[PDB]
């Protein structure tokens, strides 16, 4: 029994990191690409947005029909397609072609997320799902940190083409391995399935009218959209306007991801500690106080980065701002998942998470072409100023709505 749970969870952890590294490989190798194939700021945006659009369509549709699909096949198939797209991209040299391959990568990526959830419920008792989900989430943060550094070093003699085209062969091999290892159900290998686990079931039309659902959703679009702006365009702001080199720009990229690793873990640990001292009720959520502090740090940290950082600034001051931003950015994302689960009606628990995910990727879309267009017209600094203002305004609005009703659905 135990031997099987370790092999599976490790395997899913391994697979998830590779989907992500491959989703972002484009951002990792962007400075080099621009130098070899010269491109305008706007062109870069179109390629980034195209992936975000596909992912959103795929992730919403997939979840709805996932109850009809097998996890072992779905995870493996998705990985193979992502890998093949990466190989082709390196060979290709023109922008219209690059964008279409990126859309295809986005759609394949969608296939991966629903299976992970199904195995987790099936092999682990419902009580522990929360802990496992968070450990699994850390896979992304590890991959994201390792990659930028690897690129700024591997590009010493190798081409951008050959450093993206191994991230395809490795994907194919690991897809085969994960097809071999993952098992859909405990009954498949001979072990007994886990023991299976009618009070005012709200109708779907009553869910969409809940005031707290939108405050929790639009508050997730702003945080996620801002995190994508600094993840993709933060490197060119230092390279072009701040007079920094490419190595320093990629060093800031890794320190951003490392900060979130200690941020997601601390957010879960700190949240329930405060929850046990007050308790839960219909009006308000005790984790609001912790969420406001993390959001406050995010807007303050970005303000110092735009103004204080310059060519004279030492390397240490650049990294510390990135690390603090990573802690303050990834922290709300972990809390938003927990808050949605408890507030959601028991009968519509699954649909509530899907709705939040839909508006999640819309924020990523706005961080692509619309953000790049503002930067090209005036400057990179002008575009980042707009992102700072939007984040600050959201915190004040969410502050005033801290005492609204949270339990979605008709409450007697
Ligand atoms: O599904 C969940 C969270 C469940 C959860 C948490 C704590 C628990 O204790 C628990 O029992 C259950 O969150 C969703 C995760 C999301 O799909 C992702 O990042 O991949 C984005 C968005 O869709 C979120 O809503």
């Amino acid at each position: 029994y135990g031997y099987y749970r370790t092999v599976i969870f490790s395997a899913m952890f391994g697979g998830y990191s590779l989907y992500y590294f491959n989703r972002k490989t484009f951002s990792f190798v962007m400075p080099s690409l621009v130098e070899e194939i010269p491109l305008d700021k706007d062109d870069l945006g179109f390629i980034t947005s195209s992936q975000s659009a596909a992912y959103a369509i795929s992730k919403f549709v997939s979840g709805v029909l996932s109850d009809q699909m097998s996890a072992r096949w779905l995870f493996s198939s998705g990985l193979l397609l992502v890998g093949l797209v990466n190989i082709f991209f390196a060979w290709s040299s023109t922008v219209p072609v690059f964008a279409a391959l990126w859309f295809l990568n986005g759609l394949a990526q969608g296939l991966g997320w629903p299976p992970c959830g199904k195995v987790l419920r099936k092999w682990f008792e419902p009580s522990q799902f929360g802990t496992w989900w968070a450990i699994l989430s850390t896979s992304m943060n590890l991959a994201g940190g390792l990659g930028p550094i690897l690129a700024t070093i591997l590009a010493q003699s190798y081409s951008w083409r050959s450093t993206l085209a191994l991230s395809g062969a490795l994907c194919v091999v690991v897809s085969f391995l994960c097809l071999l290892l993952i098992h859909n159900e405990p009954a498949d290998v001979g072990l007994r399935n886990l023991d299976p686990m009618l009070k005012e079931e709200s109708t779907l039309q009553e869910l969409l009218l809940s005031p707290y659902l939108w405050v929790l959703s639009t508050g997730y679009l702003v945080v996620f959209g801002v995190k994508t702006c600094c993840t993709d365009w933060g490197q060119f702001f230092l390279i072009q306007e701040k007079g920094q080199s490419a190595l320093v720009g990629s060093s800031y990229m890794s320190a951003l991801e490392v900060g979130g690793l200690v941020g997601s873990i601390a957010a879960g640990y700190l949240s329930d500690r405060a929850m046990a001292k007050a308790g839960l009720s219909n009006y308000g959520n005790p984790r609001h106080g912790l969420l406001l502090f993390m959001m406050a740090g995010m807007t303050v940290s970005m303000y110092l980065f735009r103004v204080t950082v310059t060519s004279d600034s030492p390397k240490l001051w650049i990294l510390v701002l990135g690390a603090v931003f990573g802690f303050s950015s990834y922290g709300p994302i972990a809390l938003f998942g927990v808050i949605a689960n408890e507030s959601a009606p028991p009968n519509l628990c699954g649909t509530s998470h899907a709705i939040v995910g839909l508006m999640a990727n819309v924020g990523g879309f706005l961080a692509g072409l619309p953000f790049s267009t503002i930067a090209k017209h005036y400057s990179w600094s002008t575009a980042f100023w707009v992102a700072e203002v939007i984040c600050a305004a959201s915190t004040a609005a969410f502050f005033l709505l801290r005492n609204i009703r949270t339990k979605m659905g008709r409450v007697s």
